[PDB]
């Protein structure tokens, strides 16, 4: 194309979430009300659920893995060079996993965080030279945790500076200091009442007294204490010196927060993802960014609609319709034909989308992703685009050495339509 | 008079030059021909130099207002305010979300706020109020990853600072330490009040001797992580260490550490004392400001001599110019090091080009020795710039990388030195 990360697809497919909304009817119930409200009921169960374990669930094995091959470092540090033999020996040994797990009690995240594959914040990239397999892929990104998530906490390093932690989605390595200790007192509360849904991204959470406590972005949940007309009260968890949890109240706006769940129409969906359009693709949810699955994920979540973080498993959620031994433009057909708008996940091996409809005569859908994989003069390459777009089924048909003949369309494999 | 036959093999191994076989990667055999246990100061000029180290660093506590007026608070967010540079995504940074940094600064009302601090959690001054990155040139040498030009500095836990300003939303304070100024994170810096200035500012500071210490309450609680060029009040080594509360107040926790990771400060000034504590960073990865709690060319050094209580500047510039500074531009490379060689004190000289500078150790089978941490040796294949990365603290001669292949200046970093700066001013 012309510029940089611009493809055709973004100029014939508006980037705006009502166009298809309005196409789709943007006030109609895409779910009936019980049904919604079943799908919220297990949405807190499942988030909930680490409150309720008694041990971690993570075998050792599996926590031993990423330390490496006989222990040997993996790949490429911040510095570009290949992860240090005797830093890397010292993280696995302060990992302390002859003793793992060595911790069973229950906690919550009280800024946004991350699970990491090893304790530490410090990247590994598996090539630096290679074509997506440099930065920004960093490998001990597991995934970003939001604020205000329940964690089961396993095991801890001997330093006590990291903690191994389980959500309802994910397990993995975490700063300590974001984890705040809860009681029973504390969760039985917690639990009580009415969640309310954070509606926009960025959204900074400060006390009555003005002290700045965490930011909030959509995906977050949190109890909901009041509520007037243009009015929410949320309360907001935060570690105490002596490293339990406390419920601090903090005043949002209408427009920033709602009782969970918002109903489940195109409309009130394309006015969350709009807030979404155009944010920088990170992997694992680096920088507190998004990836397809997160992307995902977090749209759903103000609706009550679970889904959990990869992308394979999304996939496996809702009612399944395979394509994947159909032609290029049968594939297209199909989905057309039987896909639901605004409720139907369209999946390929490492990506994940969101089918919105016909716009002017081909599917369109909604996705963040990182690159088209492209060869030129002998050397592999990605046409990025980094973000949060709509595009039709083949956004990289213009982009030269286009690694796929038929596009991102020839590699799917299957449709979602949700819920189940 | 035959020139050196071009090197056309590279190092055996990634990150290697030969220097760091010729010199040894440990400060002590260093420090063992210069006198491990002699003092380079007398006692009351290293009293003075920590005296002053004290006072600068408790300086923000001071202030009434902070001193940085707004055309260099609003310079960062762009010419005529339009987006700089490369995002994380390696495309440039989006229109709408560069507006909306700006338009959430709220320089209408800057300064905003006036209140004294102290940072709770090791930190970063950046010149934009947000943790995403720019990158001038992705695709370039030394101007793509890891080089976020919105990293000013890191800032260790336990330092002072004066707030003058707040994001509309909050999230982010505008902030002045002694060395530096820049946006922070809120919740990373607690309010304190002058009975807690007073109770701080008072008794015996400890200097904290080893990097990666974790401090935890006596209930096992963690609570943070400090690392060399941290100092935080004595009350073992007891050392007071600042906590948020969630009313945004600083408190005090005391934390047990061991002589092995805390001193009274100053340490005395010996070459074993500097080997001891900068054989701790040998090795460790470079980091441009500070990211990644790394490193850099100097903020190893002020790190380096802050238990000893000398003070130096964050910048590699203004380093030089802290000591008794000696011009050497005009020499050809072999009279400059013959005059590191004839002029330089062992152990307490900067050696200064412009973008890096480095600390002399002596003289190590007739070359001069330094210890540094530095990215990498300028090359050039086929017209197009590059970077042979060691990127991390190292010893080498002067004239690291002349085993480089594509490196085809004679005289490297020596060639490009301008000076030495005798420590103490
Ligand atoms: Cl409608
Ligand atoms: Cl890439
Ligand atoms: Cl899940
Ligand atoms: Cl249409
Ligand atoms: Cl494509
Ligand atoms: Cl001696
Ligand atoms: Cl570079
Ligand atoms: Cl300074
Ligand atoms: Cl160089």
């Amino acid at each position: 194309p012309s510029r940089e990360g611009h493809v055709a697809d973004l100029d014939r497919f508006p980037q705006d979430l009502r166009v298809y909304a309005m196409k789709a009817g943007a006030d109609r119930q895409l779910l009936p009300f019980t049904e919604q409200a079943a799908q919220d009921a297990r949405w807190n169960r499942r988030f909930f659920a680490p409150w309720r374990m008694t041990r971690i669930s993570v075998p050792v094995k599996d926590v031993a893995a990423p330390f490496g091959t006989d222990g040997r470092p993996r790949g490429y540090a911040e510095n570009l060079l290949p992860w240090d033999v005797t830093r890397w020996g010292a993280l696995a040994s302060g990992a302390a996993l002859d003793l793992y797990p060595s911790q069973a009690w229950k906690g919550i995240v009280v800024s946004n965080s991350a699970l990491r594959e090893v304790p530490t914040l410090r990247p590994m990239f598996t090539a630096p030279t290679r074509a997506g397999q440099g930065y920004p892929f960093d490998m001990f990104q597991r995934t970003a945790v939001w604020m205000g998530t329940p964690v089961f906490v396993g095991h801890a390093t001997a330093d006590r500076a990291w903690l191994y932690v389980e959500t309802a989605f994910a397990a993995g390595w975490m700063p300590a200091a974001d984890v705040a200790r809860v009681d029973d007192a504390f969760m039985t509360r917690y639990e009580s009442g009415s969640l309310a849904a954070i509606l926009r991204d960025d959204t900074s959470l400060n006390g009555a007294d003005g002290t700045h406590l965490a930011t909030a972005h959509i995906g977050t949940v949190l109890p909901l204490s009041g509520a007037s007309q243009v009015g929410r009260t949320v309360l907001v968890p935060v570690r105490a010196p002596e490293g339990h949890a406390v419920v601090v109240p903090v005043l949002l706006t209408s427009g920033e927060a709602a009782q969970k769940p918002v109903p489940l129409t195109p409309g009130n969906m394309a006015e969350l993802g709009n807030r979404m359009m155009g944010q920088p693709y990170g992997w694992g949810g680096l920088y507190e960014d998004r990836d397809c699955s997160s992307t995902l994920r977090d749209l759903f979540t103000p609706f009550g609609l679970w889904l959990p973080r990869n992308s394979a498993s999304q996939a496996k959620a809702g009612r399944y319709v395979d394509i994947a031994k159909l032609d290029a433009d049968d594939k297209e057909a199909r989905i057309v034909a039987e896909g639901v708008p605004f409720m139907t996940l369209l999946w390929l091996r490492g990506h994940i989308t969101l089918y919105l409809g016909l716009h002017e005569g081909q599917a369109a859908m909604f996705h963040n992703m990182w690159g088209i994989r492209t060869h030129r003069g002998g050397v592999e390459g990605r046409y990025v685009l980094g973000r949060a777009v709509v595009t039709s089924t083949r956004p990289g048909l213009d982009v030269p050495g286009n690694d796929n003949a038929d596009g991102l369309l020839g590699r799917m494999q299957g449709m979602s339509i949700l819920p189940g």
